């Protein structure tokens, strides 16, 4: 038991119970716990996830020192998450140079020039979402944002990973959908993951038993699909899509994306860009619906830059600001990641405090984003916060929805754009208003994922 590392170092935090540590404080969730700790221990506090020392930091200087300055040196890797298998080669799970290699191979794929060429396909499904959303609205019943924005998200990373173009909302059985739909996020407060962190000696046992957190049935299916797709369709001789950009690169520093690595990167891109988007999109619509003044002002801004339901364009989106403000403000209130984690690879000292080796440095994003010491009425949805004549009053190391430094969200530009394209056409064709079932105020889940307690159902009316 390392339970006492923190007070020997003079770092405050909750009293750890043997073996369990401080996991029984996650009964409320990662978010509530972090904020209770932040108020009851000030800037720095240390807790034990089983027997893993976790040190929380809230100093913009120290966050920059961890996320940016000493990234490649000390704070490169994230914490091991469980039996991963071949998916160990996915950028998100990769560690040290092996990561640094992959990052460089993929850095181009997520360039504005590539994104701008992908807009046509993303916008195509903007219409598919609208046409789909139309029906349910006219039908005269409340709409499950979870389902429609889920189908939109799905039709995206799927379609920008080769031309398997699908209306998942109308094809709930397309195997390709059936499999990819299981690529949801991990509730790390689920008995299993909780059991794994108290008993990390089990991860090796599960690995030789060929048990993997990523459902094999899905992993294999794609591992076959990607291979058939990489040959059967495009070695007759291409479409602008992550896969193609990955196949194009393979055949021209460290390079040579292993056929299996390519699959792993593809799988992690839907894992990182499926429920993430579907969740944020729904959160925005709730905030817009609950604040009609914002929804109109946004609907107006769109109609101005795009006269008469004018097709959304790349350059056009960059212009729209109030939209960027609404998106950025919804992210402040709902940082889906909740926490930004880096492992201390060696014994180091940063701006004063000393960090032992093998300690997980945690940036409580949710807590920072809602810290009254940086935010006026933090529980208020005030887009104005992110005005051109205010943003310079926002520390980038406090507002970290996509993280920061060399290991930030590589698909940040894509995710923002992808959400913007939808919101624009969605608001262009419809208006969202509180329903009888609409839960106000919105109650967040006590689990290990930043989701609503009850699914967001709202009334959709087609303005003319
Ligand atoms: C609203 C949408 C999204 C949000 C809020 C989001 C947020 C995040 C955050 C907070 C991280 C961790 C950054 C850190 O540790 O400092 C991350 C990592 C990552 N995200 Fe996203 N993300 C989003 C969408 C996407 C999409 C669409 C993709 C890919 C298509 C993607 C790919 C990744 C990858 C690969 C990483 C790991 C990067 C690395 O290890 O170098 N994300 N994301």
């Amino acid at each position: 038991h390392s339970h006492g590392l923190f007070k020997k170092l003079g770092i405050p935090g909750p009293t750890p119970l043997p073996f369990l540590g401080n996991i029984l404080s996650y009964h409320k969730g990662f978010c509530m716990f972090d904020m209770e700790c932040h108020k009851k221990y000030g800037k720095v506090w240390g807790f034990y996830d089983g027997q893993q020392p976790v040190l929380a930091i809230t100093d913009p200087d120290m966050i920059k020192t961890v996320l940016v300055k000493e990234c490649y040196s000390v704070f490169t890797n994230r914490r091991p998450f469980g039996p991963v298998g071949f998916m160990k080669s996915a950028i998100s799970i990769a560690e040290d140079e092996e990561w640094k290699r992959l990052r460089s191979l993929l850095s181009p794929t997520f360039t504005s020039g590539k994104l701008k060429e992908m807009v046509p396909i993303i916008a195509q499904y903007g219409d598919v979402l609208v046409r789909n959303l139309r029906r349910e609205a006219e039908t005269g019943k409340p709409v499950t944002l979870k389902d429609v924005f889920g189908a939109y998200s799905m039709d995206v990373i799927t379609s920008t990973s080769f031309g398997v173009n699908i209306d998942s909302l109308n094809n709930p059985q397309d195997p390709f959908v059936e499999n990819t739909k299981k690529l949801l996020r991990f509730d790390f407060l689920d008995p299993f993951f909780l059991s794994i962190t108290v008993f990390p000696f089990l991860i090796p046992i599960l690995e030789v038993l060929n048990i993997c957190v990523f459902p094999r049935e899905v992993t294999n299916f794609l591992r076959k699909s990607v291979k058939r797709m990489k040959e059967s369709r495009l070695e007759d001789t291409h479409r602008v899509d992550f896969l193609q950009l990955m196949i194009d690169s393979q055949n021209s520093s460290h390079k040579a994306l292993s056929d299996l690595e390519l699959v792993a990167q593809s799988i992690i891109f839907i894992f990182a860009g499926y429920e993430t988007t579907s969740s944020v999109l729904s959160f925005i619509m709730y905030e817009l619906a609950t604040h009609p003044d914002v929804q109109q002002k946004l609907q107006e801004e769109i109609d101005a830059v795009l006269p008469n339901k004018a097709p959304p364009t790349y350059d056009t989106v960059l212009q729209m600001e109030y939209l960027d403000m609404v998106v950025n403000e919804t992210l402040r209130l709902f940082p889906i990641a909740m926490r930004l984690e880096r492992v201390c690879k060696k014994d180091v000292e940063i701006n004063g405090m000393f960090i032992p080796k093998g300690v997980v440095v945690m940036i409580p994003s949710y807590a920072l984003h809602r810290d009254p010491k940086y935010w006026t009425e933090p529980e208020k949805f005030l887009p104005e916060r992110f005005s051109k004549k205010n943003k310079d009053n926002i520390d980038p190391y406090i507002y970290t929805p996509f993280g920061s430094g060399p290991r930030n969200c590589i698909g940040m530009r894509f995710a923002l754009m992808n959400m913007k394209l939808a919101l624009i056409r969605v608001l262009q064709n419809f208006s969202f208003k509180p329903c009888k079932e609409t839960q106000i105020p919105l109650k967040l889940s006590l689990g290990g994922l930043l989701q609503p307690e009850k699914p967001v159902v709202l009334k959709v009316e087609s303005r003319d």
